[PDB]
């Protein structure tokens, strides 16, 4: 039994591959094989990616792994709801219902929202990057309409990187004019810490600062750096590293050899790696679904020109879909589960905080729970009083 | 599928539109088989060759007017069908000459029910009084809006 | 450690008892906010030295 499977790996994405590696190594059966064709391209670049997609499709995949950029995007969701091929991604969930397509992140849109409410802000900046669209923006805008926000969007995106810093100072100056203290970086683990190291150098670090990162890889960038200023930092963190499941992960993945599994000798992991290992395990669980349920969808390498005119989407697709979107099990990002759509559900994402020993989670966020509290209550802060004794007399 | 059609045909030239979804594919494609396309459509928001735009830029336009009437505190009401680059622009410029823009997506207003958000929507730009709008949108969604 | 700390910012006040104020790395503490102050023997601006 052997299923070909495409790969679309932008350039770079080394521990993203490995954990792609590692996946296959773990969840591999003698039922049935993976055989991944993989393609390295710009992921930016809209054309090369419809090559890349038409070549994995006349190769005749059954199911297509990869990743989209906010350009790009929409040239994979056409052509997959088209041929009706179904294409896995740890990327951006998609700003809409997209069939055809299995997102691994889940929406954070909703975690931070209410993170928002809990420290109680009612004026902060939002440093934005229009990488991973402007869904959130618009989340937090249309939130400061109803909620009643002073929000400060910025668009620190198009900062031309060669010369990056009469921009960074005439950016802290806007954010001086009403003398904002409490940010949101709403950016990728990479403008993340361009951004923290700035900020150490200005010195909006120390105390009366609050910054929230707003990825689910709170852990994944440095944060030695802006531990000990006194600003407190919040964030998302998506990988529990106290789950035994997890636990169990890193002590095999720090031990690999960094040779032949780049940047996969750490105690930690990327929350876009670690959601491509728990995509290998999807793709398992659904096609063995598929067996077990007595279905046949095998076919050969003559799917055709994907431009093939009229465009006829073939029927075996439509079950490997079902099949996917079926899918239940536990992995490192948590319990993983679907909707008819593609987007996760039932999932959990731990609210984190950084204190002076490090990062600290002090709740979580569900879907259907929204925020809730985790014990960790410092209780109490020298609650002691003074007891006064007086007598009744006028 | 009709960009390779139209070039398997062997044309010298592409008169077009496209959408905000559709747009690099357009961009991407004629930069890479060199192929020219002429749009009457939304400028494309950086510099894409081989693309030929009929429509100018608004967004300095409008910017002047803001000024020109004097407005620090407006509502910016947006449909996200030709691009976030007047909201971005706007958004930028409240930084810099300090404003309180409020802006609101009215574009995923769904319109077979679209009247219980329209009333929630001038509820919220009732609490800050807004009495001055910006109308970002295409020449349908406005007279909905202004019906 | 100043810098990690965040003692270097406006209100704080440095003086490096040396001849060789130029001869250290002086950018990092250099857009902190504090004043920092020294010595130097090498006039780089004498046609000598340059
Ligand atoms: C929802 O998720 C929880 C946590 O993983 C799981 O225990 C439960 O079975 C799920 N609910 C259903 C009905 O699938």
């Amino acid at each position: 039994n052997s299923i070909q499977i495409g790969g679309l790996f932008p350039r770079g994405a080394d521990q993203e591959y490995s954990a792609f590696r590692v996946g296959m190594v773990q969840f591999s059966t003698s039922e049935f094989r993976l055989t991944p064709h993989i393609d390295n391209l710009e992921v930016a670049n809209s054309f090369a990616v419809t090559n890349a997609f038409c070549s994995q499709f006349s190769r005749g995949v059954y199911a297509i792994f990869g990743f989209y950029d906010k350009k790009s995007v929409n040239t994979i969701t056409s052509f997959c709801g088209t041929l009706h091929v179904s294409f896995i991604t740890p990327s951006f969930p998609t700003d809409g219902t997209h069939p055809f397509v299995i997102q691994m992140r889940p929406d954070l849109k909703g975690a931070l929202l209410s993170l928002i409410e809990y420290y109680q802000w009612d004026k902060f900046a939002y440093l934005y990057d229009s990488d991973r669209g402007l869904s959130t923006l618009q989340a937090v805008l249309d939130s400061a309409a109803e909620k009643k926000w002073q929000v400060t969007a910025i668009n620190v995106g198009n900062i031309n990187n060669d010369k990056k810093d009469e921009t960074y100072r005439s950016l802290f100056q806007d954010l001086e004019l009403k003398k904002e203290r409490r940010v949101i970086l709403d950016c990728e683990r990479d403008k993340v810490n361009d951004i923290v190291d700035q900020v150490i150098t200005i010195g909006k670090h120390v105390k009366g600062y609050h910054y929230i990162i707003a990825n689910l890889g709170f852990t994944d960038g440095d944060l030695l750096k802006i531990q000990f200023g006194g600003a407190e930092v919040s964030g998302f963190q998506i990988v529990d590293y106290d789950d035994s499941l997890v636990s169990k992960f890193i002590e095999r993945w720090s031990t690999l050899e960094e040779k032949e599994y780049p940047g996969a000798h750490t105690a930690t992991i990327k929350y876009t790696s670690a959601l491509t290992y728990d995509a290998v395990q999807v793709m398992t669980e659904a096609f063995r679904n598929l067996r077990k349920q007595r279905i046949e969808i095998s076919r050969r390498g003559n799917a055709g020109d994907c431009l093939a005119n009229p465009a006829v989407p073939w029927g075996q697709g439509v079950e490997i879909e079902r099949a996917l979107k079926q899918v239940q099990v536990e992995g490192l990002s948590g319990n993983i589960k679907f909707d008819q759509n593609g987007k996760r559900i039932n999932y959990t994402i731990n609210i984190m905080e950084l204190k002076t020993n490090g990062p600290r989670k002090i709740g979580y966020w569900s879907e259907v729970d929204k925020m809730v509290l985790t014990e960790d209550d410092t209780s109490g802060l020298e609650q002691k009083t003074v007891v006064v004794t007086t007598i009744l007399e006028s």
